[PDB]
């Protein structure tokens, strides 16, 4: 039972606790809830963020606090891109349609960057699509807002080695990880704790030193005993994507934050000169 919401069911475990959808009571329109597990700061700072709307943000409709507890009202899509992937795992997700994706969610991370909204914890399970060729990120600035088994595997190297400061560049890793995903129909790095996660990207992209990334030596939890992995080409690690895919990746992937493209820059890359809106087969 809800005093403003029925035929309340959980969709499953979120970042911040569980995740309903909801009926409004007075309106009748399916959301997406969203309860916070248990501070006046983030109560503000996430009402900002009912302003913030774009096309490819998941709309912030409602920020609820009652009864001393805390509830984020969003606006409901069928599927996540986690159960896409699983879903089109036979086949792959078509190449017009990892294209589409990956402009569109460049398209919101350049919206939100540009108001000095980051992410920090994107992840397939928070890109979300609907029946008209749309993807959509959410969750964005909560986790500034706010500070089981947490996935590690779209966290950028600098939050891996201990750097305290985030930017924007997070947000492009997480996403160029995504990236690789979709078209090789396997995580990039799937760590289980922040050591192998870190590992798993030194064994593909080289242990990075100060020539690649100046300043890394100095990090909080870089430690100059970490092994020194040679780096592979990018032509093995996501086959069988062009090169001008596999530009755009490697400059999503570079060690150095500030090295990072853009999501504004990412959107002019040669990669999209033949972007189109393909319609995805969803079984709902
Ligand atoms: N179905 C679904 N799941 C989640 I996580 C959402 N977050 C915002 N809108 C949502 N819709």
């Amino acid at each position: 039972f809800m005093e403003n919401f029925q035929k309340v069911e959980k969709i499953g475990e979120g970042t911040y606790g569980v995740v309903y959808k909801a009926r409004n009571k007075l309106t009748g329109e399916v959301v997406a809830l969203k309860k916070i597990r248990l501070p006046s700061t983030a109560i503000r700072e996430i009402s900002l963020l009912k302003e913030l709307n774009h096309p490819n943000i998941v709309k912030l409709l409602d920020v609820i606090h009652t009864e001393n507890k805390l509830y984020l009202v969003f606006e409901f899509l069928h599927q996540d891109l986690k159960k896409f992937m699983d879903a089109s795992a036979l086949t792959g997700i078509p190449l017009p349609l990892i294209k589409s994706y990956l402009f569109q969610l460049l398209q919101g991370l350049a919206f939100c960057h540009s108001h000095r909204v980051l992410h920090r914890d994107l992840k397939p399970q928070n890109l979300l699509i609907n029946t008209e060729g749309a993807i959509k990120l959410a969750d964005f600035g909560l986790a500034r807002a706010f500070g089981e088994v947490v996935t590690l595997w779209y966290r950028a190297p600098e939050i891996l080695l201990g750097c305290k400061y985030y930017s924007t560049a997070v947000d492009i890793w997480s996403l160029g990880c995504i990236f690789a995903e979709m078209v090789t129909r396997r995580a990039l790095f799937p760590g289980d704790s922040e050591i192998d996660q870190l590992f798993r990207i030194f064994r593909t992209l080289g242990t990075p030193d100060e020539v690649v990334w100046p300043g890394v030596t100095s990090m909080p939890d870089y430690k100059p005993s970490f092994p020194k992995w040679a780096r592979q080409d990018f032509s093995k690690v996501v086959p069988p994507l062009d090169e001008d895919g596999r530009s755009l990746l490697s400059q999503m992937l570079h060690y150095d934050p500030n090295k990072r493209i853009s999501a504004k820059a990412a959107l002019a890359h040669p990669f999209f000169q033949d972007v189109t809106k393909p319609v995805p087969h969803l079984r709902l």
